[PDB]
């Protein structure tokens, strides 16, 4: 079950693709969090969803905002998929633990092993203000990301 | 799970893993038929991994013929093996065990329960299914690959 908008967005503690620590509560009273849960590296779907948010980059790192991408996969892999995609945003592995990061988030696939396709808006006091889970076949759209983050400033 | 890794003299865990390219591999499928070398790696993408896998990439004749098989084996899913082995040139089985994560890296006793990644364990398993080779190097040493094909070619016919 996915949390939902109003719960407090459980903290973690990441390794990046460059083996950087990354933790949510370091965003706090900062910057309004977009978390990007997304299934595996090098799939079509995932590429798309990924080179969107590569394509519109600024308006989600900047003085307001932050961007995190978190899959199951290890550092390795999202390192050189990044380089390959021009990914300059942190990639998170939720690696092992296997998922416990997503299944915190209640968007962990118990049955393939892997992210669902959720998406969340956390604010600078730690509660999640959006939160979506797409089904297969279809991809998100990033223009809710960003109204959702503009709407979180002014 | 064993407490320790494997050694010779033991019956080598079956397994069914996905490919690269997502075709299933079983170890059972070779007995009488193959001496089959088994290299768990912890991870694709690092410096490491390559140069091993590299080397067994450019011998592949002594490790892939009518008398021996080699299979890479690590954490990994097979869309990660398969960009992997399309940008390096392997065209040997590298299998997935990702789900369960490490299960039967667990079940050689080579899975690194601290980093959740297989050690550096190589097995060879005759055509009986019996361990004849067991090592295992932690993933910031380098093994040597003349061993694998000793082992190798003293079980040959």
């Amino acid at each position: 079950v996915m949390l939902n908008v109003g719960a407090t967005a459980p903290d973690f503690t990441l390794r990046d693709q460059n083996q950087q620590l990354v933790t949510l509560r370091g965003y706090r009273g900062a910057k309004n969090v977009l978390l990007v849960f997304f299934p595996l590296a090098f799939t079509g779907i995932c590429q798309g969803e990924l080179d969107q948010l590569r394509d519109h980059l600024p308006e989600f790192e900047n003085d307001d905002s932050a961007a995190l991408a978190i899959s199951v996969g290890p550092p390795p892999t999202h390192k050189i998929w990044a380089t390959q995609s021009g990914f300059t945003f942190p990639l998170l592995s939720d690696f092992w633990p296997h998922g416990a990061v997503s299944q915190a988030y209640g968007v962990f696939n118990e049955q393939a092993g892997i992210a669902n396709r959720g998406t969340f808006v956390v604010d600078r006091s730690g509660i999640i203000r959006f939160a979506e889970m797409k089904q297969p076949g279809e991809v998100r759209d990033q223009r809710l990301w960003t109204d959702a983050l503009a709407a979180l400033t002014a």
